[PDB]
């Protein structure tokens, strides 16, 4: 729809920029107002460093994925300065939340509750049949109950026949993604349980860096080995043998989120 009959247009006027949350190459992140009393995050795009289309493509996405488990497009101004005005998540990104005291003082129970959240927003998308494509804790945000939502989806996208498959220049987290996504570009949903079984191990490390003490070139030869990650300090091994479901070699015997979820739920209620 164009802008005047978009429902998720706003004018502009709407909307204070209260503090600054982010700043990079391509704009700045604020946490700020609408109409006075509601508080929303809002992205801006800074002139001229990426194309304003490639800007939108994100929200037009997520206006397709609405989800209790997925952040919520807010509004758009898509007149320059370009915002995309989404749902406030008010104890910011998984990763920093972990780390902060109040993260540092979660049970190995609520961080399972948090994982099974995760893995219920992924298989909405999985459902849709949708891919992310930068699942990672950076991307989960946390909300003021503790609750998360699956964030960023810039580089989500639709299928049609099961593969999305990028560019030969194209480069991707290398401790993050699966290997046939970073050895040929084929991403399918099942790439995403790979990223969520790399997510587990941040999750259960407050937010560490997977593989400790590997460069890049260590994980792609350790992994063509047959290893996988060693076993993170303080890890359940259930949860250990979850992550190994999810970095099996073939795309195909990686379990489905819908699986994920409940194997989690199930790992929460026992504990
Ligand atoms: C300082 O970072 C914080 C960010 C948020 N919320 C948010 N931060 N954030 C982004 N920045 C992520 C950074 C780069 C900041 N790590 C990007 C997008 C698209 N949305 C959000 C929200 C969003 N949708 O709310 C809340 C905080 O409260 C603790 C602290």
């Amino acid at each position: 729809k164009p802008w005047w009959e978009d429902e998720w247009e706003v004018p502009r006027e709407t909307l204070k920029l209260v503090e600054r949350l982010g700043a990079g190459q391509f704009g700045e992140v604020w946490m700020g107002y609408y109409n006075g009393h509601t508080k929303v995050a809002v992205k801006s795009l800074k002139q001229g460093s990426m194309s304003p289309d490639a800007f939108l493509a994100e929200a037009n996405l997520m206006k397709q994925l609405q989800h209790q488990r997925l952040v919520r497009l807010y509004a758009v101004v898509t007149q320059e300065p370009i915002y995309i005005i989404t749902e406030y998540m008010e104890n910011g990104s998984l990763v920093d939340f972990l780390k902060t005291p109040s993260g540092i003082k979660l049970t190995i129970n609520k961080l399972l509750d948090m994982a099974a959240q995760i893995a219920e927003g992924m298989a909405f998308i999985e459902e849709r049949n949708y891919i992310h494509r930068d699942l990672r804790a950076a991307n989960i945000l946390v909300s003021d109950t503790l609750s998360c939502k699956i964030a960023d989806f810039g580089l989500a996208r639709l299928i049609e026949d099961n593969e999305y498959t990028a560019r030969e220049g194209a480069k991707f987290p290398i401790k993050w993604t699966a290997p046939e996504a970073i050895n040929y570009g084929t991403f399918t949903i099942k790439s995403d349980v790979w990223s969520f079984g790399i997510l587990l191990t941040e999750i259960v490390t407050h937010g560490r860096i997977p593989y400790p003490g590997m460069t890049n070139p260590e994980v792609i030869q350790n992994l063509e080995r047959g290893y996988r990650m060693v076993r993170p300090d303080n890890c359940p091994e259930e949860l250990y043998q979850l992550m190994r479901l999810c970095w099996k070699e073939r795309p195909e015997d990686r379990p489905t989120f819908d699986y994920l979820r409940s194997v989690l739920e199930d790992f929460f209620t026992a504990t």
